Order: C-alpha cells, then sequence, then structure tokens
C-alpha cells in the first residue's frame, strides 16, 4: 500500500514576504539554528524525514506539513520569515510533528523535546524588533 506523496519543499519561492525579518534578527536566529545543529541530539532533524528511507509509507497522511532543521534554516536564509515567531512556529512544529507521529514517549520525541529546550534557552536573547 502507498500512501500520500511527499509535499513541495519550503519555503514557497513564490510567496516570500517584502518585508523580512530585519537582518540583526535574521542574523541571530540563523546562529541559534546552527547552535541547535551542532547538538547530537539533532542528528534526526537535521534533515527532512525520509518516508522511504524509514519505510513509513502513511508519515505524509498523518504529517501534511513536515519541517526540519535544514527547512528552517533555508527559510531564513532565503527570507522567507516575516517575524521572528514564524521561526518558532516551525520549530514547535518539526516537534509536534514528530510527537504526532511517534508517540510523546517514544526516543526520537525526547529528542525533539530536548533540542527544542536548547532553542527556546536561546530564543530568550533574541534582539527586539
Ligand atoms: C525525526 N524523525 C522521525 O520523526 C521519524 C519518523 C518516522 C519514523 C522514524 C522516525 S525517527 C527519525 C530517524 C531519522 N533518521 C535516522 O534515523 C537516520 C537515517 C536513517 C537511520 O538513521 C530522521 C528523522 C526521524
Amino acid at each position: 500500500a502507498m500512501g500520500a506523496p511527499k509535499p513541495p519543499q519550503e519555503p514557497d519561492m513564490n510567496n516570500l514576504p517584502e518585508n523580512p525579518i530585519p537582518q540583526h534578527q535574521a542574523k541571530f536566529v540563523l546562529n541559534t539554528i546552527k547552535a541547535v545543529k551542532r547538538n547530537r541530539e539533532a542528528v534526526p532533524f537535521l534533515h527532512p524525514v525520509d518516508t522511504v528511507k524509514l519505510n513509513v509509507p502513511f508519515y505524509y497522511n498523518y504529517i501534511p506539513r513536515p519541517m526540519d532543521l535544514s527547512t528552517i534554516e533555508r527559510k531564513i536564509n532565503l527570507k522567507a520569515y516575516e517575524d521572528v515567531s514564524q521561526v518558532v512556529d516551525d520549530f514547535n512544529l518539526m516537534v509536534k510533528n514528530c510527537k504526532k507521529f511517534n508517540g510523546e514517549a517514544a526516543g526520537i520525541s525526547k529528542m525533539a523535546t530536548n533540542i527544542q529546550a536548547q532553542f527556546e534557552k536561546l530564543m530568550v536573547k533574541v534582539p527586539p524588533k
């Protein structure tokens, strides 16, 4: 049995905002994401979930909006965010996707929670708008 196809990759390069996040904030969040990427518990979240490699045919039926650290980093670099809260939203989406599919009690979900904790701690220092 086949499941749903992989959604189009983000960002939609066709709907960027003309007023992205100022460079000072964007530079801070980019450095924050790179810091998370160096976390050893971030390894599974570096790249998009590979539903064929992981043999989870229905992953996209349950997770219609996948997210991962490389997509967040690309959305910052390509100027796709309008507000730092959207960065936090995408990080939360990555974590919620993981818990939704794998269950709150799975090891991978604990790793998701741990890198979310690091991310939030770093974000405490984000410069104002
Ligand atoms: C977050 N997440 C998952 O949410 C996920 C989704 C479905 C099935 C298993 C998992 S654990 C998981 C594993 C990898 N990657 C690996 O385990 C690597 C690549 C294949 C085996 O080592 C990447 C993402 C991921």
